């Protein structure tokens, strides 16, 4: 973790030669009061490289590093050969580079694309105003005013805003503005094109499942479906995005390897499972077997299970729901079922009409076992399927 | 539904306190005249977070309770101290939040983040004039005149027009100026996202269809399809736009649970089932599996069938179209087939040639059980099976 | 095709309400002189809704029909009920409604909205600087300058470009610049949400292939492929999207009913499969089987077909490309086949081993039928089979 | 490759056209200086079209070939009729169109478009300069001043800055101001849907993956799993990251035909497979068989493979990752397994308890068969099936 730190050094650092380089550029008295400020960022950008090769595309890093500053401060250059101190502002790819991959999972990418083009613009105007004070007329006016006006004339011309109070006078003037109004017009293109690609990603899971909403009640419509189904739809609809914000067990399990599914399989169906007095003392790779094979179905408030007289064939393991067992004409409450509990479970050895009606209070998210999957799993354990055979 | 009253009434009392709090920090007179409102609404706001949290990220509720103004305009502090009665503006974050759920169903959630990103915009001009107001010079001028030109100053600003008949004249104005420039360009760029976000996400189904037709279309072409087929295939597809938006059934009908989709099958198809002579008199679980089997198949105006003379395997259930039975030479008409009717019954107890050339009038959307799930199905049900068996 | 004409005519008479209204709002002189075309477009538009509801969301139809105006501009009615005129232009919202469904299909529907957004926007122009003219003071200046002055003005406001050489100038001109501003800022957001939806779903194809193979590309780098297989790679995708565009032939024939994609595949197929001497004379039903179970694959020049003494199992349908048949040693070639022939028929009835060598010139793109999915077909064609097994 | 020059020389002519028509339209005495080489560029146009047709939406071509210019410059046409020298700028259309299909593949589409746009927007710009230049007052200023006042005037309008000291003065400049301002806002809407496309597609596979891990979590976090499992979840999701950047092998391998596939396949497990003692010295169609039905599955650090114990049925292949083989007890460290290697190969010919642990170091990424598509495979090469019951 001591890397963090150098790289927060790093940055401050290269933001300081963004501030200061254009700066003492347009001002040349300002190089010997904050000469030890250069002196020691030159150290530490001569010094990062032997540290960005231990504990780990390279020019920007090999061109900032080199002092290209410190003579044309110091030897007095004219002005086509004072801005070679301006390759020192290259570190901005490494370290935009080094944040880009420092933060790639915390933060959004697009945010973080995004608030990299805000400081890069920010830098921008601050070295176009520069440019636009080194291209104006020698007059007698505090470094401070002349610095605001500069700084208001390029966030007028990068803003799109243009006020027309400060406007080019010269055709060295026109010519810089018309290379700053083009640029501006770039970037602020850009800004607003990262603003629609981090706001149209914003409610992704919202969006689909308002469109399967839709989908589904168009449908419904055209088959002249009554609106009492089309209520329980849309209740259940409802509960889904009220619960697992509309994402079914099944898609999202597909995206796990064989054992991190089981893992997750286990930590849900494990003591369910376990206490059945069908399957106690039977093996753990049989209990894996079943624990991999339930699968999730949510029933809604009032909706059948099992109906009294019915043939059937599944077991139920009730995850989240309640249950009320109820008689053939429903007059008496044999139970209420809750969580860790089942029913059905003499359908797996016999296949005899059922004993009782079930009945789900609430949303049930119940998971069922089919006397297929069961029958067909029971044949590499034939211990078992003997237990089996010996209770029918 | 109480609550909804409740919550208009704070979001009437915290417009309220964002339109009075800057206009007062502008002009003190307005204290007196409005202090029972203010006090009515300092206690609205006290006793609102007891009813948030009865019949139900925290730390804005505590900071608009607390009345920190009604004592800046009485002891009549100075300006860096004035501005402490803004932290009452806080309660916009609550309510914007209480609205992003009780209408997130209701609404479009873009079109609610549009419209409040709007609100809050309209609320920021008034601020930023009143703002705007503030650091003007002392002048002898009607004070609806004096918000009528801020608010054109910042209306022209925060659009990127920029008139510049008015434009700063002092230092402070400037870098006010500034500030209000870098946040009207990020309000617009905001504005601008959420309008592409909104159009983009619009007519999908739409698009999804055209991208569809083009698909095959081009694939068609690639495979010199005569443009008979073409056109019968865009007359297809044109028909399912104008009859289900381009959904096909079976899509549609996975996005529901077990129980749901077997009462919508059963609601499409009871009483059509029902009415067979091979099925009568069975179970209801039988039935169910065959409500739960039918295959949903459109048939094209003028296609066949069934063609006389086949040896065939399925039967069909008419739902929506209508068909003509005709001679194996398709010169007298046997009978017109509509809705509730059924052709094809002789093949589920015998495997022997057809007996006639079925055609379709116009586009059909007939269902389609195939002998192969009939026989699979019927393993589980011998009582059946053998009344088949006899019948054939 | 009559409804076509009644429907332009619609349009362009809306068009002159929209043009009109406004302008003779500013100058009641122009209404003696256009009062033929005024009636005769109010007799227009009372009776269109008879012709709306013959040959087949009603309000704006009804407050457009009756002439709310021909009194406001006789009585020379005052400023506030003289404003009663425009409700005629809600005809507007009819035009646009009839024009999107007469053109849903032929043109992009993103296009067709930005059409209409534009078409909307000149109006709106044309209305706001009549507006803009109405409130300005009296002088006497040439019509025509006034008209281009405030047509300048609100082009300048709507695009946000604000010169600054027409302003306002009194509380009132403040007030409707004000809301000119807010107007212009959010259709010149619409517009540029319309075109950024327009651009995205430009080269959907595309981006998707051209994704598919960098997935791809990058799976291959993870897993150490040697270059010449990447590069075997790289060209079968590039030959996919020379002529296909990068679609699988099963995912193209899976989004069309059974009628239809039998006919697609007999269309292909036909000829091929009926000249086969293994099939001739059999049933048109089997060869509809046989023309539904064959499966495309594509080969790339210079890739085994068949391999001299493996067993083999398939059977191979030429589509579009040309084989090579060559010895074990492969040093004497046997033939070359090209479009309508086929190559290992001798595997259908036997399941010897191979009796040549067969390679590919160029890209192939040709049919397969294993010997599985014959068998399994064949059972329920017992006579053909018959056939097979004597002939084996 | 000789196409590429003519491509770029005729490139060069049509910039050339672009840059001195509309200059020499607004300065007439630019004629004679650039008479050769507008006589060599009307020879290259002339000839190019020849040259398109050898070695291969037509009327640009012809219409650009003829010399519609070097007359209304010899003869000295009025204005009117001197603008028909601009029908030559017409080539831009298919140079474009050349530019789109010889760098289709390299370059990202989206790219392209952009760059096409701002070259089209920046001779736009020069041509909306000469035009605004010859509707000027006459004055007698230098050539360069006034081009370089109408280029800043037109980059003031096409940004929609409009700084406004440059402003219309006749109502004929109103007018083409009114235009050009059309135009820009049209070309900025443009120029930020093209941003905004390029910036929405950039990063789609990091993207998926978030959404990925965030629907997983909130998935895990309604079933309420431990931290650990979701730990370890996580871990993987961030492993799948940095290797294969979150792409599933079995979907990446669906996207290539069969032999590419198989090709794959072979390069991925061929010495691997080929150094087992069961199957040494059988067949290459058995091994293609095998090598074709491997199943990839990654294993984390610290996870199960095999339990000492169970029954067991699949035999693994070691591709990337490292194993420990331990006792029953986890005391004694039998052996380290590395790349090339392979264990559970005892599983394909008996039944019985497995001999030891097999536990993860780190990240496995190996392949696995199972002994139901071994039994399956095994049924058509029968003397290996002999070689293995004999083994047994
Ligand atoms: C890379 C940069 C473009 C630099 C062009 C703008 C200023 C031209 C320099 C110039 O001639 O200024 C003359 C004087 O030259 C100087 O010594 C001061 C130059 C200051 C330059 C400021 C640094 C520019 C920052 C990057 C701009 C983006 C006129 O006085
Ligand atoms: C967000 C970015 C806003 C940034 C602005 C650049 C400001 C730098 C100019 C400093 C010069 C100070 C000046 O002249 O104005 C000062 C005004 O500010 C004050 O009121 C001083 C307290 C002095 O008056
Ligand atoms: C949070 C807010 C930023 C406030 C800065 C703008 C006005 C500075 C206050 C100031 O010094 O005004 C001086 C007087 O101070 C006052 O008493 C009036 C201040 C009114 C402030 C209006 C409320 C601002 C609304 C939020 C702006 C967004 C100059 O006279
Ligand atoms: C959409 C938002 C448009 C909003 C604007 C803020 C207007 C508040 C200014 C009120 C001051 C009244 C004023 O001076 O202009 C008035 C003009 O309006 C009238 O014509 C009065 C009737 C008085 O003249
Ligand atoms: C709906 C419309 C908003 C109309 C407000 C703008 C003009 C106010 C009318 C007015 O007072 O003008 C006074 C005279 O009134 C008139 O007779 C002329 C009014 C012309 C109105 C032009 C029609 C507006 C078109 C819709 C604007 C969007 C001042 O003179
Ligand atoms: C694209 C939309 C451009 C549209 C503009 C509205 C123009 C209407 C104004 C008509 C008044 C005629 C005028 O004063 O300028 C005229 C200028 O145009 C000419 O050169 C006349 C030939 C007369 O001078
Ligand atoms: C296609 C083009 C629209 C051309 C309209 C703008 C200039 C009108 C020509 C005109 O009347 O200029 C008069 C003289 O005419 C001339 O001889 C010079 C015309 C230069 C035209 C420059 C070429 C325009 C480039 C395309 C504009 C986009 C006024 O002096
Ligand atoms: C990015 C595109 C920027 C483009 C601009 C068009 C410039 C063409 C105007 C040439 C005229 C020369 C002129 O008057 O300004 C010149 C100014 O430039 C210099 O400093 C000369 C060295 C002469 O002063
Ligand atoms: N007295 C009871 N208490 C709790 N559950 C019961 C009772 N009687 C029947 N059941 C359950 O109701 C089911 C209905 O018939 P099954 O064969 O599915 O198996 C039955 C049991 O799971
Ligand atoms: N006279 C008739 N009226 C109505 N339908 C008939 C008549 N004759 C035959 N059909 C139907 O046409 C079908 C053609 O042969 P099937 O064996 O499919 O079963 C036949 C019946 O469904
Ligand atoms: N002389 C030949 N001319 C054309 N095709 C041949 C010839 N000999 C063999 N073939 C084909 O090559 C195939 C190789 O073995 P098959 O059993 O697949 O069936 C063979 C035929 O399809
Ligand atoms: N001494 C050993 N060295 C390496 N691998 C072993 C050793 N003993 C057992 N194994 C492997 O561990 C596996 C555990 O039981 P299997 O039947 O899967 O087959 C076994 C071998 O693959």
């Amino acid at each position: 973790t001591y890397t963090l730190v150098w790289k927060v050094w790093i940055l401050a650092v290269t933001l300081y030669y963004a501030i200061r380089i254009p700066l003492t550029l347009v001002f040349p008295s300002l190089f010997s009061p904050l000469l030890p400020l250069d002196i020691l960022a030159s150290l530490a950008l001569i010094a990062d490289i032997p540290l960005d090769l231990a504990f780990e595309s390279r020019l920007p890093d090999l061109l900032a590093a080199l002092p290209l500053d410190l003579l044309v401060f110091a030897l007095h250059l004219p002005s086509p050969l004072s801005l070679l101190s301006l390759v020192r502002l290259l570190k901005l790819i490494s370290v935009q580079r080094s944040a880009t991959r420092i933060l790639s999972y915390r933060i959004n990418p697009a945010l973080l694309r995004l608030l990299s083009l805000v400081g890069f613009i920010l830098l921008a105007a601050h070295g176009i105003a520069c440019g636009w004070m080194s291209l104006q007329p020698p007059s007698e006016n505090p470094a401070g005013t002349r610095y605001l006006s500069a700084f208001y004339w390029t966030i007028t011309t990068l803003t799109t805003i243009g006020y027309g109070d400060i406007t080019p006078s010269t055709p060295t003037q026109t010519v810089y503005t018309i290379v700053i109004e083009l640029l501006g017009a770039a970037m602020y293109g850009l800004v607003i094109g990262n603003i629609a690609s981090l706001v149209s990603k914003l409610d992704a899971a919202k969006l689909l499942h308002r469109e399967r909403v839709e989908r589904v009640t168009a449908f419904l419509s055209y088959k002249r479906i009554s609106p009492e189904l089309q209520r329980r739809i849309i209740e259940y609809f409802d509960y889904l995005w009220e619960t697992r914000r509309g994402y079914e067990e099944r898609e999202v399990l597909k995206e796990l390897p064989h054992p991190l599914r089981l893992a997750v399989a286990m930590e849900i169906h494990g003591d369910v499972i376990e206490k059945v007095p069908l399957f106690k003392g039977a093996g753990e790779e049989f209990i894996r077997d079943i624990i991999l094979h339930l699968e999730p179905v949510i029933y809604g408030p009032g909706e059948y299970i099992i109906r009294a007289g019915e043939m059937g064939s599944d077991v139920y393991f009730i995850n989240r729901g309640s249950v009320e067992v109820l008689s053939a004409d429903e007059k008496t409450r044999y139970a209420i079922l809750s969580e860790g509990q089942f029913f059905g479970e003499m359908a797996l050895i016999l296949r005899a009409p059922r004993t009782a009606t079930v009945r789900a209070r609430a949303f049930c998210d119940l998971y069922r076992l089919d006397k297929e999957t069961f029958d067909r799993i029971l044949s590499r354990y034939p211990e078992i399927a003997a237990q089996i055979q010996e209770l029918a």
